[PDB]
């Protein structure tokens, strides 16, 4: 940053008023800026039309939004209100999109089971109306300090209401609703998001939502500056009109506050009454704050009074840090680095964080699965291998990646798209394991042929010195037909596939488990064959699993199929158990 407010005091030919100052010092800063990885970024394979959230299309008529924030830091401070918070802006990423929520998947990294965080996501996740269809929980020490909390949310949207993160053309206006703003981040609530979401569902309905973007780190200064940002725009922002919790607020306070639960809506200025009706009427507090125009220079007023005025573009584009080429070397073997082990059933029922109530399949067995109507439905797998990516990074995220698409064959879905959330340490002191977690996921997208539809990053995950695991946690969208979909029933246990990993077989092995997924067969394709969830799950049904599991290690090639008769593929095949009663 310093390098960066030289730069600053560069292109301002000047030194930097106290307001500018606040306003770059977020807006420039790794979390909103991504100056250390928008190069290693723009390198990855796109898809479908990303925004504050990637949207895929499902069958052409609806499209399926979805993204994967953090919220690592505001976790390890406070852990509740850490959690809750993370589920709450992530899911207004997906409301922004035009998309209503439909499923929370968890992604939880934690030295223990702090209860926290569990709870922060459930009763929020609960309070709006969103269920958790999934989620993954890994325990290790090395997270001691560093609590990785990974929240995905997703939603359904029509193709023909699909919302843009962006202003198109001057003479539009934006309005900010939901919460009130207030002195906060220099406490959200559900029953206000849910508002939120039902209000702002509403008026995209009526035509009357032309542009959107969620408030999150920047309050109404982000949502406006990347709003007219991203379609080479300007807009003359008037911070009196921005409704206050607190009325004795300073210019620049109203302007970066960061309160929750609220909206950005760009459309006709002859829609604004009914934008601010309806969101009224759902108890909310509208206005319209922004007016986009053809002059690129973000201007903010308070009444008549100039509080800054700069080059749109120098705010919404921040220094960019080089990239450094990162040349995959030979693949290691990993050793048995553990994660714990640890069981949560009666902890994930004491908070209500079911994980999947409303699924075609319980997701205990990997891949959550959602219906969009009786034969249309998609999947959704959260993966991570950070056990292989402390040992070797390139080649630990490059597997997380391929382990995914096998949950996702493994419940009968193609993959369709990918959401990734990069938490890593500290990129100066050690730029080059980053570089090989990119070039990771930039080559495993390439070889599986899954692109990235949107992402997000933490960076800077460190306790004193100590970097966390490099943590890649992958989010893999599948399209399914839920009818074709397999459910368990009294079958013979198999072992199919290698006890090592060969990156070349990789495919063989998705083939196979294309083959008996199709056939009927139920597949499980964990890196441990057989946990305490898919044993518990088994019971649900009234099923009794009994095998004799092969060894694998660490990193294999093998899933699990329960079917009448014996597997029939080319790849080895073994019977091990039953599952009855
Ligand atoms: N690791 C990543 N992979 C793919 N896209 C990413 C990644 N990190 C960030 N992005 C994209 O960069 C753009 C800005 O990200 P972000 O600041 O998180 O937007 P938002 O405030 O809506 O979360 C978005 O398109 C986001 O999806
Ligand atoms: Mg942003
Ligand atoms: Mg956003
Ligand atoms: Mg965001």
């Amino acid at each position: 940053k310093l390098r960066y407010l030289n730069i600053l005091k560069e292109k301002l030919g000047r030194e930097p008023t106290f307001v500018e100052l606040q306003a770059f010092s977020v807006m420039w800063s790794e979390h909103c800026g991504y100056s250390h990885t928008k190069k290693y970024i723009r390198r990855l394979p796109k898809t479908g039309f990303e925004g504050n959230a990637g949207v895929v299309n499902l069958d052409d008529y609806y499209s399926v939004a979805f993204k994967i924030e953090s919220a690592n830091h505001p976790s390890a401070i406070e852990p509740y209100n850490g959690a809750a918070t993370g589920v709450g802006g992530i899911i207004r990423d997906v409301l922004a999109m035009g998309a209503r929520p439909t499923a929370i998947f968890d992604s939880l990294h934690m030295s223990r089971i702090i209860d926290g965080i569990i709870e922060g996501i459930a009763d929020y996740g609960n309070s709006i109306g969103v269920p958790t269809v999934g989620g993954e929980l890994r325990i290790s020490s090395l997270y001691a300090h560093n609590p990785l909390v990974n929240v995905l949310a997703a939603g359904v949207v029509r193709n023909d209401m699909l919302v843009d993160s962006k202003a198109s053309r001057p003479g539009q206006v934006i309005v900010i609703f939901g919460g009130a703003t207030g002195r906060d981040g220099i406490v959200g609530d559900p029953f206000a998001e849910k508002m939120l979401i039902e209000a702002f569902l509403e008026m995209v309905e009526e035509g009357l939502v032309e542009g959107a973007q969620d408030l999150g780190a920047g309050g109404v200064l982000s949502a406006t500056s990347e709003l007219v940002a991203k379609g080479n725009l300007g807009a003359i922002v008037h911070l009196d009109r921005v409704p206050l919790r607190e009325p004795d607020m300073e210019p620049w306070e109203i302007l970066i506050s960061e309160s929750q639960e609220r909206m950005a809506v760009v459309t006709s200025p002859q829609k604004a009454s009914r934008i601010l009706e309806i969101a009224r009427k759902h108890l909310l507090f509208g206005d319209v704050v922004a007016e986009v125009i053809e002059e690129p220079v973000y201007r903010v007023m308070y009444r008549n009074d100039l509080v800054m005025e700069v080059p749109v573009q120098l705010l919404a584009n921040a220094p960019e840090e080089d990239i450094v080429e990162y040349t995959p070397g030979k693949i290691p073997e990993f050793k048995r680095v553990e994660f714990e082990e640890v069981n949560a059933r009666e902890v994930f029922e004491q908070y209500d964080h079911m994980v999947g109530t409303d699924t075609v399949v319980p997701p205990g067995f990997g891949a959550a699965v959602m219906r969009i109507k009786r034969d249309g439905g998609y999947s959704l797998v959260t993966h991570s291998r950070a056990d292989l990516a402390l040992q070797d990074t390139y080649w630990g995220t490059l597997i997380a990646v391929l382990e995914s698409v096998r949950k996702t064959l493994s419940v009968g879905a193609e993959p369709l798209a990918i959401t990734n959330c990069v938490n890593y340490g500290d990129p100066d002191v050690d730029p080059v394991g980053l570089s090989a977690m990119m070039t990771a996921l930039k080559n495993a997208c390439e070889f599986s042929g899954v692109p990235v539809a949107s992402g997000n990053a933490s960076l800077y995950n460190t306790y004193q010195g100590k970097p966390i695991p490099p943590t890649l946690v992958v989010g893999m969208l599948g399209k399914v037909n839920p009818q074709k979909v397999a459910k368990p029933k009294p079958s013979k246990v198999f072992a199919v596939g290698w006890n090592d990993f060969e990156l070349e077989r990789e495919k063989e092995l998705w083939r196979a488990i294309r083959k008996l997924s199709e056939e009927g067969a139920f597949i499980l394709s964990s890196s441990q064959l057989l946990t305490r969830t898919h044993v518990e799950t088994f019971r649900e049904y009234g099923l009794k699993i009994e095998v004799k599991l092969p060894e694998v290690r660490p990193a294999h090639q093998m899933v699990l199929v329960f079917s009448e008769r014996t597997p029939v593929v080319d790849v080895p095949v073994k019977e091990i158990g039953t599952l009855s009663r």
